[PDB]
């Protein structure tokens, strides 16, 4: 499939023993760390602090599997960073979790970008959209042990994030945090493309999980693109069907909608789905794409499977496998959900560390399912979408990045010696300086004043 989508995800940074260590300054020696405090990887991909996080935006790519490999090459990017910044004569030692909460009531977003037809009415992409974001968590959930913001709620949820949403449309801001988010930067053509800007995700460890959240997602863009929904999927109280969702692992909770008709979030999401299938066998036919059919499948077969039992999907999903190794210590240590050990576990489930990660233990230990190898997500690491303008950002700053000044989604600023001004090539078409169209050209260029020129 093709959407221009990509995954920026704030990880959650601790330091051990440090109740000194400020996280805006722990947070920016860790992406400091990786520079050899807004840095640009060959990857395309972004590292930078926000909010007094460490945050990484992949490159654009024009797939969820893509997002995946570069979403989860940003784990090993923050994994190396974090490591770096304890070899650097500074001594700290940076934890890193790709996690939205802390356990101590702080919640950071894993932002999800969509590329969208910027003709698409706001208030159709709101109307599906929500309930849809709702009830997405199902298999979307990272999942977290406590209730409410203050998790000090005994209970396990399926949303990380859920607890921290208020108001369903709006512009997000430190106050209050809106399920449909309002701003609007395309980055790209603003009247060709509007960027939606998806806060209400948790950061999935699970490469299947993010797959699925930005590929189901994806579809569900698609159809509202094209107005092809003709029901209202709309619920009454969705901020808080959010958190009902959320706070019901069972997923025997039904929402309640404008039309009257009670559904599960799983029940929900497959109205979603045959939808989508019914959209894409519409329009795609026979030649619809195998990553279509993929994402089609993997969402029908995961909410299939969620509705006969979750924990079938224990290999798939963060919330389900996590709640593996969750009932495990209470099975074993006969712990309430209010247990301290069982926060550290639900955290420690998301720490980017190799050995200490949970979820990288069960990957290891094959313990789940991977939509990606190991060798490809190195690669990614310093290695660009082909697909996307990420495709020039990443080049250039890997051969041209000492003649770079500046770059960023919108441009790259060059500064060539002999020219007292900066020069500007804005990447404003994400579809364009990708490996077709720039390839050769970087291939062939000796220096950024001759990619200038050629350019120009
Ligand atoms: N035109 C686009 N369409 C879809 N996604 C995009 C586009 N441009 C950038 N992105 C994605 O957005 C992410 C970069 O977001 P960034 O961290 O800059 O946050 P922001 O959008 O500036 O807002 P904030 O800084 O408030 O989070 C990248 O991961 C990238 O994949
Ligand atoms: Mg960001
Ligand atoms: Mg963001």
């Amino acid at each position: 499939m093709h959407r221009v989508m990509g995954i920026e995800t704030e990880y959650g940074i601790s330091v051990p023993h440090q109740p000194n260590a400020n996280a805006m300054a722990a947070s920016s020696q860790v992406v400091n760390a990786y520079a050899p405090a807004n840095v640009i990887l060959t990857n395309g991909a972004r590292l930078y602090v926000d909010h007094a996080h460490p945050e990484y935006s992949t490159p654009e790519v024009t797939n969820p599997r893509d997002a995946v490999l570069w979403d989860k090459a940003g784990e090993r990017i923050m994994a190396e960073a974090a490591r770096r910044a304890a070899d650097l004569p500074m001594g700290w030692t940076i934890q890193l979790y790709k996690n939205n909460t802390d356990n101590k009531g702080a919640s950071y977003g894993c932002h999800e970008n969509y590329l969208m037809n910027r003709s698409t009415p706001f208030a159709d992409i709101v109307r599906h959209l929500i309930p849809f974001f709702v009830t997405r968590q199902v298999f979307c959930g990272a999942g977290r042990v406590g209730i409410g913001a203050d998790g000090r709620g005994e209970g396990f949820q399926l949303s990380q994030r859920a607890d921290f949403f208020e108001v369903e449309v709006g512009l997000e801001t430190t106050l209050k945090r809106p399920i449909i988010n309002t701003r609007d930067e395309p980055h790209a053509d603003p009247e060709k493309y509007r960027r939606l800007h998806v806060i209400i995700g948790d950061a999935n460890m699970s490469e299947i999980a993010t797959y699925l959240k930005l590929g189901t997602t994806a579809l569900v863009l698609a159809m509202i693109e094209d107005g092809f929904l003709s029901q209202d999927f709309s619920v009454e109280s969705p901020v808080g069907a959010l958190r009902a969702v959320s706070h019901d692992p069972t997923l025997r909770y039904q929402l309640r909608l404008h039309d009257g008709r009670r559904l599960t979030a799983v029940q929900l999401q497959m109205e979603y789905l045959e939808q989508a299938r019914k959209y894409v066998e519409d329009r795609f036919g026979t030649d619809v794409d195998d990553m279509t059919r993929d994402v089609l499948d993997r969402w029908e077969t995961t909410l299939v499977r969620l509705a006969d039992d979750p924990m079938q999907l224990s290999r798939d999903l963060d919330w389900v496998a996590k709640l593996s190794i969750l009932e495990g210590y209470r099975q074993r240590e006969n712990l309430p959900w209010s247990a301290h050990k069982l926060q550290l576990v639900d955290l420690q489930y998301h720490d980017v560390r190799p050995d200490r990660g949970l979820y990288n233990r069960l990957v290891a230990r094959g313990r789940m399912n991977l939509l990606v190898d190991e060798a490809a997500v190195r690669t990614a690491m310093h290695e660009p979408p082909n697909d996307t303008r990420a495709y020039f950002r990443g080049r250039c700053l890997a051969k041209f990045g000492a003649e770079i000044a500046a770059a960023s989604w919108d441009s790259v600023i060059f500064d060539l010696p002999g020219r007292d001004s900066l020069q500007r090539v804005p990447t404003l078409e994400p579809l364009r300086g990708t490996r077709a169209h720039v390839g050769d050209l970087l291939d062939r260029c000796r220096s950024a004043t001759e990619l200038v020129a050629a350019l120009t």
